[PDB]
């Protein structure tokens, strides 16, 4: 049954990106939201934002966790410490739409966008390691 | 399977930073950054064309029809979130605040929708 376990390894962490992915657009758009005047739709878009990514650190905080195996923990721990830095960042995102300021969000929107694509490649790694340890079993 | 899982999710993850790049390039016309806002336009197109071709891949391979219903399902709700996300990149380039309000509506429940239906989708591939 540790086949069935290393599939529920792979879609927190593919929830997990995806939610986190969410969370970004949404306050980018309620930032728009909110400089047309629809205080409201941002109002709703930030609270997404916030369900997204705890939602998604709950999942990969979930995943390390489960992940007991020395060939795939190094991974896990690097995901775990890159996304508290996207979270911080997209938090920022938040508080800059908020105080209706162009300048705090172009000041934390190149952190998110590191942290982003640093969680992507990491995912990446940790999904190639968990399909290998996946089918290490069948064989 | 992996194939398939893979289309699904690479497809979903480029098609929802197609969008965050359009916003993230709006907010960029808005403060001067002309010509960073293009780059973002730009990679929101590729993100967008890249991820309708792993939609098509996708459908194409999945014909056993206990998947059949679920993949057709799958391509009409992406095809409705990059409908709404091509509103969002004419939103930017005649740089309307309100034209982009209208279809964001639009690409947050449709991708509210894959998020659910891609779950649904891979323990089908079980
Ligand atoms: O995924 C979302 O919730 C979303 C919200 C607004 C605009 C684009 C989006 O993908």
């Amino acid at each position: 049954t540790e086949l069935d376990q290393t599939a529920h390894q792979s879609d927190r962490l593919n929830n997990a990106l995806l939610m986190a992915i969410r969370s970004s657009a949404n306050v980018s758009s309620g930032f728009i939201e909110q400089l047309g005047g629809h205080d409201e739709s941002a109002g709703k878009r930030m609270a997404l934002s916030v369900e997204l990514n705890n939602k998604s650190q709950a999942l990969v905080d979930e995943f390390v966790e489960n992940a007991r195996e020395p060939a795939l923990r190094g991974l896990a721990t690097e995901l775990q410490a890159t996304f508290a830095e996207y979270a911080k960042a997209v938090a920022g995102q938040r508080e800059a739409t908020r105080q209706r300021s162009l300048e705090q969000y172009f000041k934390v929107n190149s952190d998110a966008g590191n942290a982003m694509g640093r969680l992507q490649t990491l995912r990446q790694q940790l999904v190639t390691t968990l399909s290998e340890r996946g089918q290490q079993i069948m064989l």
